[PDB]
């Protein structure tokens, strides 16, 4: 129930970022998003990433750190999987929806990590 309404949440964040010309803007409308449980993490490119300000963040650190989630970023597909992340004292188990988006011809993605309560 969470990856259904989490990967929910992704598409209508991928929707929002592909149809605003301006990405600053739609990132502000998706930070809305992000409940007290719930983080983004927006990768455009590889000099370019944005995070949900303030427990439940993701870096391009622990993605990259993360054979399966950095292969989707890789690969720009999606992925869904639970895990703990990397050097991290809040080493919780996370539920985290990653999911692609194109605008311009820039390929980017969506990571989104929720924190899963026990
Ligand atoms: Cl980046
Ligand atoms: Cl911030
Ligand atoms: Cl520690």
């Amino acid at each position: 129930e969470a990856e259904n309404d989490l990967t929910q949440l992704a598409n209508k964040v991928a929707v929002i970022l592909e149809n605003h010309e301006d990405q600053a803007l739609a990132r502000s409308i998706t930070w809305e998003l992000a409940d007290n449980l719930t983080s983004i993490a927006i990768i455009q490119d590889e000099k370019n990433h944005w995070y949900s300000p303030n427990l439940s963040s993701i870096t391009v650190e622990q993605i990259q750190h993360d054979k399966d989630l950095n292969k989707a970023l890789k690969d720009h597909k999606k992925v869904s999987k639970r895990t703990g992340l990397s050097d991290t004292d809040t080493d919780n188990e996370r539920l985290i929806v990653g999911v692609p988006y194109e605008k311009d011809g820039k390929k980017g993605m969506v990571f989104l990590s929720q924190s899963l309560l026990a």
